[PDB]
C-alpha cells in the first residue's frame, strides 16, 4: 500500500532526488540569459545585468561540480554505514538546496566564488546515493528491493523533465535569479518533511506499524552483518563489485554521450537546435522515468512470482538497458540530416536505459547488503570520472567537424557500453558474498 512505512520513505526520497537534480541542472538553462550572448541545409527582452563569460569560463562552472561530487562518495557512504543515512541525505541536499539560495550573490562576486559555490554545492550533494543505499539496505525487503529502489532514484529523471522547461518559464516570465530562489526554498520545504516524516532504519521509526517492521527486519534477518568491522581487502578484491564497477562505468560513458554529445551533435551537424520546443529536451527523460520504475515492477514480479533468480534478472535487465542504447546510439550517427529521426533515437536510446535501474544499479544491495553505501560509493567514484573526462574526448576527437568523427565518437560510446555489458553478465553476482555476512 503507498502508505506504508516503506513506500513513504520511497516517494520521499523521490521527491528528494527530484528537487536535487532540479536544482544541479538549472545552472545550464539559467546561465544562457545571465551571460552576454554545413552538412544539413541549416533546417534550424530580459532584466538584469549580463555577465561577460566565454565557451571556457561556462565549461569550468558547470563542470566544477563533478569535482566534489567525486570526493564525498566513499567517505559518504563509510560515514552513511556507519551511522544511518536519514541524516546524510537530508543535509547534503539541504546543502545544495541552501547553496542555490547564495548563487544570485556568488556570480556577482565573481567566477571564483561561482566555481567556489559549484564545488561546495558537489561536497555536499557526493553523499547523497551512498547514503540512500545504505538507508534501503535496512529498509527494503530482498524481494522489494527492484520497486523501493526504482521508485526512489526516479526523481532524478523527474527532475531534470520538469527542471529544463519550468526554470525556463520562471527565466522568461521573471529575472532569472528567481529560478534558484523557487528551487532552493522548495528544497528547504522538502528537508523540513525529511527530517519528521522518515527515520534511518525500522526500528527507529515512531509511526510504523508492527507487523510491517516484522516483516522488514525478519525479510532481512539473513542477509545483515555481523563484522561491524568494513572488510576493505575482500571488497577491493571481489570481482563481483569490480563487475558493477565496469557496467557502471560503461553506462555513465553512455549515458554522458547520449545526453550532452548527442544533443550536441544535432546542434553541430543537424543544426536542430535540440529544444526546438522547450519540451524536446524533457521527453528523454520522461521516457527514462517511466521506464525506471516499470522496469523496478517488472525485475520484482520476475523475482517473485516467476522464480528467476537475482542474478538472472540483474543479467537480463543490464543487458537490455545496455545493449538498448548502444544499439540505438549507433544507428543514430547514420541517420544523415533527420532531425526528428534523430530525436526519436535519443528517445529510445535513454528510454531503453531506463531498465538499469534494476540492473547493476542496485546490485549493490544484493551482494553485500549491510556495505551497500560502501560498494555504491566505490562505483561511483569511478562512474563520475566519465562526466568530467568526457569533454576533453569529444572536443579532441572532433577537431574538423564532420559527420565521419561523430561517428567514431558513437562507435567508441558503443563499444565501451558493449564491453561494460558483457563484462557484467560475465562477472556479476545476485547471492549475499560470503565477506558481508
Amino acid at each position: 500500500v503507498c502508505c506504508s512505512a516503506r513506500y513513504n520513505l520511497a516517494i520521499l526520497a523521490f521527491f528528494g532526488f527530484f528537487i536535487v537534480y532540479a536544482l544541479r541542472v538549472n545552472l545550464s538553462v539559467a546561465l544562457v540569459d545571465m551571460v552576454d550572448s554545413k552538412a544539413c541545409p541549416e533546417h534550424s527582452n530580459q532584466t538584469g545585468k549580463k555577465y561577460q563569460w566565454d565557451a571556457e569560463t561556462q565549461g569550468w562552472i558547470l563542470g566544477s561540480f563533478f569535482y566534489g561530487y567525486i570526493i564525498t562518495q566513499i567517505p559518504g557512504g563509510y560515514v552513511a554505514s556507519k551511522i544511518g543515512g536519514k541524516m546524510l541525505l537530508g543535509f547534503g541536499i539541504l546543502g545544495t538546496a541552501v547553496l542555490t539560495l547564495f548563487t544570485p550573490i556568488a556570480a556577482d562576486l565573481g567566477v571564483g566564488p561561482l566555481i567556489v559555490l559549484k564545488a561546495l554545492e558537489g561536497l555536499g550533494e557526493g553523499v547523497t546515493f551512498p547514503a540512500m543505499h545504505a538507508m534501503w539496505s535496512s529498509w527494503a525487503p530482498p524481494l522489494e528491493r527492484s520497486k523501493l529502489l526504482s521508485i526512489s532514484y526516479a526523481g532524478a529523471q523527474l527532475g531534470t523533465v520538469i527542471s529544463l522547461p519550468l526554470s525556463g518559464i520562471i527565466c522568461y516570465y521573471m529575472n532569472w535569479t528567481y529560478v534558484f530562489y523557487f528551487f532552493g526554498t522548495i528544497g528547504i520545504f522538502w528537508f523540513l518533511l525529511w527530517i519528521w516524516l522518515v527515520s534511518d532504519t525500522p526500528q527507529k521509526h515512531k509511526r510504523i506499524s508492527h507487523y510491517e517492521k516484522e516483516y522488514i527486519l525478519s525479510s532481512l534477518r539473513n542477509q545483515l552483518s555481523s563484522q561491524k568491522s568494513v572488510p576493505w581487502v575482500p571488497i577491493l578484491k571481489s570481482l563481483p563489485l569490480w563487475a558493477i564497477v565496469v557496467a557502471h562505468f560503461s553506462y555513465n560513458w553512455t549515458f554522458y554521450t547520449l545526453l550532452t554529445l548527442l544533443p550536441t551533435y544535432m546542434k553541430e551537424i543537424l543544426r536542430f537546435n535540440v529544444q526546438e520546443n522547450g519540451f524536446l529536451s524533457s521527453l528523454p527523460y520522461l521516457g527514462s522515468w517511466l521506464c525506471m520504475i516499470l522496469s523496478g515492477q517488472a525485475a520484482d514480479n520476475l523475482r517473485a512470482k516467476w522464480n528467476f533468480s537475482t542474478l538472472c534478472v540483474r543479467r537480463i535487465f543490464s543487458l537490455i538497458g545496455m545493449i538498448g542504447p548502444a544499439v540505438f546510439l549507433v544507428a543514430a550517427g547514420f541517420i544523415g540530416c533527420d532531425y526528428s529521426l534523430a530525436v526519436a533515437f535519443l528517445t529510445i536510446s535513454t528510454t531503453l536505459g531506463g531498465f538499469c535501474s534494476s540492473g547493476f544499479s542496485i546490485n549493490h544491495l544484493d551482494i553485500a547488503p549491510s556495505y551497500a553505501g560502501i560498494l555504491l560509493g566505490i562505483t561511483n567514484t569511478f562512474a563520475t570520472i566519465p562526466g568530467m573526462v568526457g569533454p576533453v574526448i569529444a572536443k579532441s576527437l572532433t577537431p574538423d567537424n564532420t559527420v565521419g568523427e561523430w561517428q567514431t565518437v558513437f562507435y567508441i560510446a558503443a563499444a565501451i557500453n558493449v564491453f561494460g555489458a558483457i563484462f557484467f553478465t560475465l562477472f556479476a553476482k545476485g547471492e549475499v558474498q560470503n565477506w558481508a555476512l
